C-alpha cells in the first residue's frame, strides 16, 4: 500500500530503513509522525515520507522538496534549518538500485554533499552527536540525550549500524571515478579496456576559476577566454562521447550545476540528459530538465 504509491509518485523503490525510520518516529510522536524531530533538532520528514502522512495524496512530485543544490541523485527526506537550507537525503547512483548512503547539504551555504551514514538511524546519530557538542541549556542536553538513548536501542534492536562509514560505503568510494565539486562522488562503468569515464583537462580549483571569470569579472578579454576554455571542455566531451567516456559529460555537467550560476542552465542541458541518457539513467535526465526549468522556488509543493 505505502510501497505502491511511493512508486506511483516518485518512481523509486526506498530501502528498509526508510520504512522503519517512520515507525520510529511514530512510537515518538504517533499524531505527527513527521515532526517527532521538531521540538528536539527541528527537522521534519518531507518528501517521500508525506506520501505516508497524506498532505499530499492527489510527475512533479520528485522536485517536491529538491533544493537549489539537490543533483537527480539526491533526494530529500528530512529538512532542517532554513537560514542554512539544511537537510537530508538519500543519494542513489543509479535510479533502480537503491541508495548508497545518506547526505546533507546546507543549500544556502555551498553545493558540498556530507555523507552522516548508510541509513537514517546512523544519519541522525550524526546530527545528535554533532548537536551536542554546541553550547546549550541544561534541559536542551536532557531533551536530546534521551532521544539518543532512543535512538541506539532502536538501531540496535533493528540492528542498523551507526557509524559514519561502513565497508559498503567504502567499496562504493573505490569505484568513484571523480569526487565532483559537491564531493560525494560519481560512478560510471569502465569496462576492460578502461572505457567509459574520462578526467577534466582541468582542476577543480582551476575550474572554479574559470567559471569565476565568467560570471563576475570585468574583462573582456578575460571572459572570452574563460568563455572559450569551456568550449574547449564542451568540444573534448563530445569527443569522449563519440567514444564512449560518457562520465566526463556528467562530471562536467554537475561541476557547472554545483557552481549555481544560472547562466551554465542552457549548457548543463547540453550535457547531463545527454550523459544520464547515454549512461542508462533515463530518469535523472528528466530530473535535472525539471529542476533547472524552474529552479528558485517555495520547496513545500
Amino acid at each position: 500500500s505505502a510501497i505502491k504509491k511511493i512508486k506511483e509518485m516518485f518512481d523509486a523503490v526506498m530501502p528498509e530503513d526508510f520504512y522503519d525510520f517512520w515507525a520510529f518516529c511514530e512510537e515518538l510522536n504517533p499524531k505527527n509522525p513527521e515532526d517527532a524531530l521538531m521540538d528536539t533538532m527541528g527537522l521534519q520528514l518531507v518528501g517521500p515520507y508525506d506520501v505516508l502522512t497524506g498532505k499530499l495524496d492527489g510527475s512533479s512530485y520528485h522536485l517536491h522538496w529538491r533544493y537549489y543544490y539537490d543533483p537527480p541523485e539526491f533526494m530529500t527526506v528530512i529538512r532542517g534549518n532554513e537560514d542554512q537550507g539544511f537537510h537530508i537525503g538519500y543519494y542513489r547512483d543509479e535510479p533502480q538500485a537503491l541508495p548508497v548512503f545518506v547526505a546533507s547539504n546546507k543549500a544556502k551555504v555551498s553545493c558540498e554533499m556530507s555523507v552522516i551514514g548508510e541509513n537514517l538511524f546512523s544519519a541522525l546519530n550524526t546530527c545528535i552527536t554533532e548537536n551536542l557538542k554546541k553550547i546549550k541549556d541544561k534541559s536542551q542536553q536532557s531533551s536530546l540525550k534521551k532521544m539518543q538513548t532512543s535512538l541506539i536501542t532502536k538501531a540496535k534492536e533493528l540492528q542498523y549500524s551507526l557509524a559514519t562509514t561502513t565497508p559498503a560505503i567504502k567499496a562504493r568510494n573505490k569505484k568513484v571515478n571523480s569526487k565532483t565539486l559537491h564531493k560525494a562522488g560519481i560512478v560510471v562503468p569502465v569496462n576492460a579496456m578502461d572505457v567509459g569515464y574520462r578526467p577534466l583537462t582541468v582542476t577543480d580549483a582551476e575550474l572554479k576559476k574559470m567559471l569565476k571569470t565568467i560570471t563576475e569579472s570585468e574583462n573582456k578579454s578575460a571572459k572570452d577566454k574563460a568563455s572559450d576554455e569551456l568550449q574547449e571542455l564542451l568540444t573534448f566531451v563530445q569527443f569522449a562521447n563519440d567514444e564512449g567516456d560518457y562520465g566526463m559529460g556528467l562530471e562536467l555537467g554537475l561541476d557547472l550545476f554545483c557552481f549555481g550560476s544560472k547562466q551554465f542552465h542552457n549548457t548543463i542541458l547540453q550535457l547531463l540528459p545527454l550523459a544520464y541518457q547515454l549512461l542508462g539513467r533515463e530518469k535523472y535526465a528528466k530530473i535535472i530538465q525539471e529542476h533547472l526549468e524552474n529552479r528558485d522556488r517555495e520547496k513545500l509543493s
